[PDB]
């Protein structure tokens, strides 16, 4: 059940390591992908209504719970992402965002990687997040201190 | 050209290598990622057949043609690879050989990624190969020596 706040959460840290690293403007496609725990809980069943809607900078206090499918829904539709909620980038589910249940992130069950590319398909930043306890969030390399 | 012949070495190299660093042994599944104008040329095109069966340690200059694509279809029907032809490993193609095509390695567009994982679902090791001029090979770490 934080294989829902916790998702959010990583998103919206993404979203500001986004800005923090100056790649925000650079950006036209965004990748997921889930492992363990977090991809075992599957399509429809929490975690990809999280990831989405906090990729749009919804955040899971100030958010609207009703809201999260049909918003899924429509992002779905139109292959439309309004990253942060300034910019509109193409999101196709099959390529954007992954399930990896035969997988496993070596710090613990509930990971994450978020990646960004540009629209030349290059790579801009890779951010791999854990989800745990209540759903308190941490990189993979603040893990461990 | 470098379609066949490279990526066949380079599951070639890749299976030196899991001897070479002694988990062979360790190693319970397979997964092949293909990258720029390898993953263009899609599935049935040359790449999957020739990596399948360099997997097996079939080998380019060696192999029977008229053997590969029979094989291959084997290796998928049964779900069964034959790792260097010395340990038949569950294999699954949706899971295990993905086509990348919106995704580029850094160094060249003819980019794979070969990784190994064991039977907890722990990687144990991924390698990054690319095929250039006639269909040399070499590793990401190799390319600019
Ligand atoms: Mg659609
Ligand atoms: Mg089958």
């Amino acid at each position: 059940s934080s294989h829902t706040v916790g998702p959010m959460l990583a998103a919206n840290a993404f979203l500001q390591l986004l800005e923090q690293k100056n790649l925000f403007d650079k950006t036209q496609r965004v990748k997921v992908e889930l492992y363990g725990s977090l991809a075992l809980t599957g399509k429809g069943h929490g975690t990809d209504k999280a990831i989405l809607n906090g990729l749009e900078n919804k955040a899971p206090e100030t958010v609207d719970p009703a809201s999260m499918i049909p918003r899924m829904h429509e992002i779905l539709d139109s292959n439309l992402l309004n990253l942060a909620g300034k910019k509109e980038i193409p999101f196709h589910e099959a390529t954007d965002f992954l399930f990896l249940q035969k997988e496993l992130l070596p710090k613990h069950s509930n990971g994450m990687r978020f990646s960004a590319f540009d629209g030349n398909a290059n790579l801009l930043i890779e951010q791999v997040y854990y989800s745990i306890g209540g759903g308190f969030i941490t990189t993979e390399e603040d893990f461990d201190k």
